[PDB]
């Protein structure tokens, strides 16, 4: 593990990449590390934005399934075809195996012109893998096909970042590792059960945190609440910093809010606590969030000379998502042996002059199963 610490490149905005070889002789690609979706996709065709792209035709172990693939979004696309290759991951485990990839031959708003990464390693579950759950995805390749342990850790950084593949690195984290249950293998969804900010209940029904449901999605940068608890949050953040004003805009991520050099007032921002549903029957822990996770640094602007941030929590469309920017705090460890995804604090968290993150527990929430939205 000590070989795949740091190997991931990037940021919460653009994503984190992992470098993987594809085909024989190898070919080098950087790869977007997304636990949001289950599809192993990579530009095969030179788009513009792209560095690299994947050259099915030079790989002597190339397989065409003989089968296109379509995924759409809401304002785009990618598109293309199915085949299986050899795969690897330089800074992974030493091992090679035969995966399903997606030949992306087309595409509409997928690329982000000027990223370093061309394709997309999808981790989550064969049910939300496309065309239909039958694509096997890459991790369940890489376990049936070698002794490699049926689980990942990620440690985002940032504001790189490690993903070990097989097991958990205690140098990446402290304190202990807390653990909530998946709650159904499709995308990495869990049960938020309680929400307090600077220990404060939030007062709302629990359902409403995970209506209609709430994932660990590392291809998404902010932490994104449904409407009634976005709402909720944002009253609640503005009463905690009500000793300053900010334009409307900012809190719509529209706008930056900007001061001296050195004098951001991060003691007038509140801690955010979500309770994730415990491994064991009415307990459950705590995640603590600090200010510096949701107030993003914004870099030369249009030419910005101050300390400057947006806000990086966001209304959802589709349950609570936490974001990169939920994940940089913490090291999370997917394990999908046991169905279930730890936390604890990350060994390379953003501190706060006064206040430590933490993962801690237990608690004891009755009828935590309620909180699940069917
Ligand atoms: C923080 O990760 C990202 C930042 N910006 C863009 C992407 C990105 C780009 C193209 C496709 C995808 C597919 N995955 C999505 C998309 C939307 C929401 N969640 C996920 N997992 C991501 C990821």
């Amino acid at each position: 593990f000590v070989e795949m610490v740091d190997n991931l490149r990037g940021k919460s905005g653009q994503g984190y990449y992992v470098e993987m070889t594809v085909g024989s002789p190898p070919q080098t690609l950087n790869i977007l590390v997304d636990t949001g979706s289950s599809n192993f996709a990579v530009g095969a065709a030179p788009h513009p934005f792209l560095h690299r792209y994947y050259q099915r035709q030079l790989s002597s172990t190339y397989r065409d399934l003989r089968k296109g693939v379509y995924v759409p979004y809401t304002q785009g696309k990618w598109e293309g075809e199915l085949g299986t290759d050899l795969v690897s991951i330089p800074h992974g485990p030493n091992v090679t195996v035969r995966a399903n990839i997606a030949a992306i031959t087309e595409s509409d708003k997928f690329f982000i012109n000027g990223s370093n990464w061309e394709g997309i390693l999808g981790l989550a579950y064969a049910e939300i893998a496309r065309p239909d759950d039958s694509l096997e995805p890459f991790f369940d390749s890489l376990v049936k096909q070698t002794h490699v342990p049926n689980l990942f850790s990620l440690q985002l950084c940032g504001a790189g970042g490690s993903m070990i593949i097989g097991g958990i690195d205690h140098s990446l984290y402290t304190g202990s590792l807390w653990y909530t249950p998946i709650r159904r293998e499709w995308y990495y969804e869990v049960i938020i059960v309680r929400v307090e900010i600077n220990g404060q209940d939030l007062k709302m029904d629990c359902k409403e945190y995970n209506y209609d449901k709430s994932i660990v999605d590392s291809g998404t940068t902010n932490l994104r609440l449904p409407k009634k608890v976005f709402e909720a949050a944002v009253k609640s953040i503005k009463a905690a910093s009500s000793t300053e004003k900010f334009p409307d805009g900012f809190w719509l991520g529209e706008q930056l809010v900007c001061w001296q050099a050195g004098t951001t007032p991060w003691n007038i921002f509140p801690v955010i606590s979500l309770y994730l549903m415990g491994e064991v029957t009415n307990q459950s822990f705590r995640i603590t969030i600090l200010p510096q996770q949701y107030l993003r640094p914004v870099e030369d602007v249009a030419t910005s000379q101050d300390d400057c941030y947006k806000f990086a929590i966001s209304q959802s469309s589709t349950g609570t998502v936490m974001g990169a920017v939920i994940m940089e705090g913490f090291y999370v460890v997917f394990d999908r042996a046991r169905k279930r995804i730890g936390f604890a604090v990350s060994a390379c968290h953003v501190h706060d002059e006064f206040r430590t993150a933490a993962v801690e527990g237990p608690f004891v929430t009755l009828d935590m199963e309620d909180c699940g939205y069917n």
